[PDB]
């Protein structure tokens, strides 16, 4: 199995698929004191970016686990491209439970919570395959700025504005969970153009080769109202980042 | 060991030592359709109201701890004066850890979560005693409103705002631990004045009988600046539940 | 024929299917001053609670009408069991158009105005049934405050803002009927909470106990949304009552 | 003498003539720990029904004075009825400079303060017949908040703003007459909605009975107008309670 | 008997007594598509110019009755003014009750609902007049938009801000009433102001003139502040139209 | 082919499509200085009100093409009511690439801009059919003031608040295209009723005639709900106007 076709089609050409930057990816890493040898487990790793660059960077190992067959043969191309491939293994299946045999220092679901069934439970089957004193890592969104309707949030891939929280209510949630919060890198606006932006110029060209595709007329619906519906909604109102946390 | 002194003093003629009146308890325990030889462990019991008033009305059993030595002994006078103390016990001692030898249909915390270091925690704790298909207790407060300063906020017990949330992101926060809310009864600003306001008389008449006391000095600046405190901050911004909880 | 099955299963523990306590239905007979042998006729009567509680502490006798094959099941089982079914008799059946034999003191249609059209349509066939001198009581829906946006109007059961009023303009519209308001009993928050988180607990049981049925998708999807849809729309802006009329 | 015939028409059907309801009355009586044997004097008693039911729940004794003839026959008939008639006494007259023979734990005046011109005056009153260490009970209105006008002052039955104070403010002013808040009990919407709307039923009654009356056409007035002030002004903006005081 | 005195002086040169221009009143007998030998009944049919003009430019027959003794006189010289007479019928009387024999195509109540106690009240005895398929006419006052407090109110000739809706709560309210609306023609500012500012220049003229009549002093007063109370108050909060309305 | 179903059963008894009176389209006529003689094309010409009007009233000849088989037939048979059928020529037919042989004085496309693909688009085809000193007509919303939700938006047929800009910045959009704003007649609410209002009166009276038809139950459900809608969302919020424009 995979994840559904309309994602593969639209994010086919990110190498990061959330609203971070390389520079903000590689900040992270550096914000982590990453040590050479550090092991690290990626829960949901899509294309392999978080593993591959902090392989080359810091000289870290590690194994990254995804649904989408496409992502992980990206992921496997990357590691060849960077020399990597001797420090990191990307596995193509579903990480629902999924707890590593060695221990590991960092444990990260950076967007794909819902692998366990949201935010806690993601950090409690993360915490399965952590070293004592290692550190979890969670992508997650919250809201920028609050929402005025619950149609911004409807418009932001959230039911309502509950969903999510500001940054402070946010990190109390982590601290209210046991965890100290010990670093941050959040997105920025133009980390979220660079995720959101990419996918219109990908659909147009998939578009323009497939006009007889069966998703046609739902990717050129998507293309036509996307600019505008993320610059009234996301762009203002929707916050994003990776927390680093580690238990009390 | 014991709770500090002032509290037993504040709180010596409360039956109830949370903003819930007798007949909020009683709607609360028709509300969880309680069985006569239902089980139910309360943890933080305070002066047994709860345990002692469900055992006369619907027929339940059950264990109470409680660290106030003062609390603990009118508990064990209230069970008696009722007629049920075959079916209530109360202990004196720290319910941190504390996990039963029998399951129970009904494992509660109504305003003493700090036992397990907050709101998950204690959830956690309870579990751990809980037959499958039981449900959890957890009486809490939320924001009625949201405070337009931290300095209501610290007049109100916490620290900072986002030490608690408003109602609709306060019942997500039980969702989003994997708990599905089946049931609640809130206070309303009269439960809030039985509450405080109680606590005025108590005080005075303790000041009178105590004007030597090494805490007279105390109490008298408290019982002159809380009623006008309770009425600005408590009153209009924070708001107290118990909320039912069966984990999903 | 019946009423959709959802209602049955999501109702099924409720006595009173409305947002009112027991208290709140108890102060509303007393406010109406009901006398021994006084007639009322109930259209949509629900679990006859109303019926069977005045008959028990007023002395009434009356007939209640109900489309729902289990709630007028209900009805007979609780005037049986509060000794009243000599005073209050339950009938199966549509409404609509129903017009009593002999005359009432008290004709009322207690949140189910639809039968009539609107509630015009149902104080005219009220009307119909009513003694010179009698009472007819509506149970209606109005805003306790002005939503913000239509979606808070669609999340509460409305089409648009327009489909209620505030309390006063909503008082002016009986009296622009014809009608003198001289008595009214509202819903409070705490009544709300009776009426909606009741649900949450009967939809809960019954989905562990219906795990294969048809409707456990749909079933599951309201009990995780509810209770922030209800706090966020409902609590604070819809308001609810029982109101009193004599035409003038 | 006596009062105006208009308020004898109006609230000849209140035993409470306050936003109070049975229950908040003997929330009152158990917050003040009554004891059997307790003396009360009662400045404004109305229709006895505090004397009356604090006598028959708490073995209270006491006295009520009132200038209204019908409302102190009330008072007579509900004693007799109660079966306290031994415990509690009501004179027919003018409360003021009324001051006991023996002294009272319980000193009270609710609804009544123009008797001695103003609460401070009244408090004044209260003080001469009060036993050291017994309280001062005093029913007041106050700003449950801040009309937007001074119309909605006026019609409220103040003339401007500044004749009321908002709880916190209202609360100041007995600390700053020299007096300890000890306890309270507050009016809610639905108390003030007891007292308002009861007036309305009474008021018809009396109509269709009276229809040559000079009054008659005054009290259609009255009818016709109050559901939609009362709504407006009075039910979101007048709070009422009665506040417990102990001289410092 | 006959209007007061002050009306027919103010008003004895308005051709249209409501605010609607001549434009106004023919968009509105085009609006209803009114077919030639339509029958028209009018109650409260001013000086005739609904019935007059429609008589002479869509051929229809008509009946309108008028409690004013000169403004009836004005409606039978205009329709000889106009060579309409044969197809207009004017009635000196009081239209209170009234029911036509032969049915009419429309029934018409512009601006004089107090007739039959109301808006309600005046469509069901419009409905009585009316053949199956026909339309009733009601002209009538709402918030153009909602006064900021209730002097506006009263300085607009109402009571209270609840005697009136907005347009969506006063549309709803027909559709509440059974009814749909089918057309309808509003006011706007230019015709509110022809049928205001026409009575300045009539009473100034009759004050010229009457210099010693017993209302000169009032009429006076009333022309010294018209302009200012007009501008302030009902040119910018009231609205004014005419709604067309086919029973459901 | 042709246009749905729904348009010429709602609009069968309209001769302007849009939210213009005949006073608005005489105005227009006036403001563009037409002399006799002067040619215009006007693509989606409706019931040809505009070209047979300005036909009788300036001497005007032109060409209409109109997809509506229906609204093509009422344009003939209204420039035969009107004696211009000698000036002006109904096609029926799509106006998509549709290019004049003769050049035209006046090109026009009063709200049906979509046919080129939007306002640009449309202005660019017009533009080929155009004399040198000629002028291009569009009929285009607006907003009248900005909607304070994207509800509103959806509710005037829009999908986005960014698919109109308020007027100075729509104007400010054809003087960004290239073009000078020559003059402009817009619509007013009055106008807006016009339209929308007379759309009631057609379906009520299909309804009545056509109960068994297939779209009885959607022309009953928008009956019901537009006045409410429209009073709410479009009358308010919407704008629209035609636009003279010639090219710099
Ligand atoms: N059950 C599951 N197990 C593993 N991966 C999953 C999954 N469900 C979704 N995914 C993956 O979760 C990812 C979410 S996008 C984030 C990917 C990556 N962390 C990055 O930042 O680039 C997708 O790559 C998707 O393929
Ligand atoms: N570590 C601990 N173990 C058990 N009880 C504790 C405790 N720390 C505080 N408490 C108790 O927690 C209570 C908080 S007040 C709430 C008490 C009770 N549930 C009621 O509603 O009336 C106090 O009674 C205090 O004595
Ligand atoms: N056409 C109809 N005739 C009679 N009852 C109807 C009806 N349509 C719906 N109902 C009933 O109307 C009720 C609405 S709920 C309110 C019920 C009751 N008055 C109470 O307050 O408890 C339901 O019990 C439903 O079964
Ligand atoms: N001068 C006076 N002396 C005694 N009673 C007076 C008085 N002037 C007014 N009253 C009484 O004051 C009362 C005010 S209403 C409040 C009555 C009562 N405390 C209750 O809550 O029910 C009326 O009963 C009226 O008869
Ligand atoms: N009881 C009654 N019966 C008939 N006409 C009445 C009436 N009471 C008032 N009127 C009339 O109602 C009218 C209100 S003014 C509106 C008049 C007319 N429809 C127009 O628009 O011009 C006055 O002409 C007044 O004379
Ligand atoms: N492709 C197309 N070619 C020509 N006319 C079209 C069209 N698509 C829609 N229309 C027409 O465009 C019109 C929009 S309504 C406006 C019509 C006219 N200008 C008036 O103001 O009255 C309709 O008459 C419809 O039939
Ligand atoms: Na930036
Ligand atoms: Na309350
Ligand atoms: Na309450
Ligand atoms: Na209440
Ligand atoms: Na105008
Ligand atoms: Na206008």
């Amino acid at each position: 199995m995979d994840i559904p076709r309309i994602f593969n089609i639209t994010e086919s050409a990110h190498r990061i698929h959330n609203p971070f930057t390389p520079e903000k990816l590689a900040t992270l890493g550096a914000a982590l004191r990453l040590e050479a040898g550090a092991r690290v487990l990626d829960l949901g790793s899509g294309s392999g970016e978080m593993l591959c660059t902090w392989a080359r960077d810091h000289g870290i190992v590690g194994t990254g686990i995804d649904l989408s067959q496409l992502f992980t043969e990206q992921a496997k191309r990357r590691a060849e491209a960077l020399g990597v491939a001797g420090q990191v293994k990307f596995i193509h299946g579903d990480a629902a439970g999924y707890v590593s045999d060695e221990k590991v220092d960092v444990a990260a679901c950076v967007g794909a919570s819902w692998i366990a069934g949201g935010v806690a439970g993601t950090i409690t089957l993360l915490a399965q395959s952590l070293e004592p004193g290692g550190i979890i890592l969670m992508g997650e969104p919250f809201w920028r700025k609050l929402p005025t309707t619950e149609a911004v949030a409807k418009a932001c891939h959230a039911n309502t504005i509950s969903d999510f929280l500001l940054l402070p209510e946010f990190l109390a949630s982590f601290r209210k969970l046991g965890y100290d919060v010990v670093e941050m890198v959040l997105a920025d606006q133009d980390s979220w153009d660079r995720y959101e932006a990419a996918k219109w110029l990908t659909m147009r060209r998939w578009l323009d080769a497939n006009p007889e595709d069966e998703l046609a007329e739902e990717v050129r619906a998507q293309l036509s109202s996307e600019p505008e519906r993320y610059a009234t909604n996301t762009r203002e109102y929707l916050g994003w980042g990776v927390f680093a946390l580690m238990a009390r």
